[PDB]
């Protein structure tokens, strides 16, 4: 995992298809 271990997960614009938090 990456960005999913904060509040919402939508960090930047690789964290749509791979951290499953957007």
């Amino acid at each position: 995992q990456r960005c999913c271990n904060g509040r919402r997960g939508c960090s930047s614009r690789w964290c749509r298809d791979h951290s499953r938090c957007c």
